[PDB]
């Protein structure tokens, strides 16, 4: 269920920005994704949420091992 699993991986990314970076960017959706093999797997997410109220882009990149409770965000960008 790829598109399941991209929007929570988009929300991740917010939360983990939010979290590292004393933020409190509001999640709206995701709009673009790509999966890349790795070790493990490499997410380059494109996603909106609202800054203040305003919506923005921002690109993140996420990193998961599935057989095991890992997930990272690597960088997390306005477009």
């Amino acid at each position: 269920e790829n598109s399941l699993e991209i929007e929570e991986l988009a929300r991740f990314a917010v939360d983990e920005h939010n979290k590292k970076e004393n933020a409190l960017l509001e999640f709206v959706r995701v709009v673009k994704a790509k999966e890349q093999v790795v070790a493990g797997t490499m997410y380059y997410l494109t996603l909106e949420a609202k800054d203040g109220g305003k919506k923005k882009l921002y690109e993140a990149k996420v990193w998961v091992k599935p057989w095991e409770n890992f997930k990272e965000l690597q960088e997390f960008k306005p477009v």
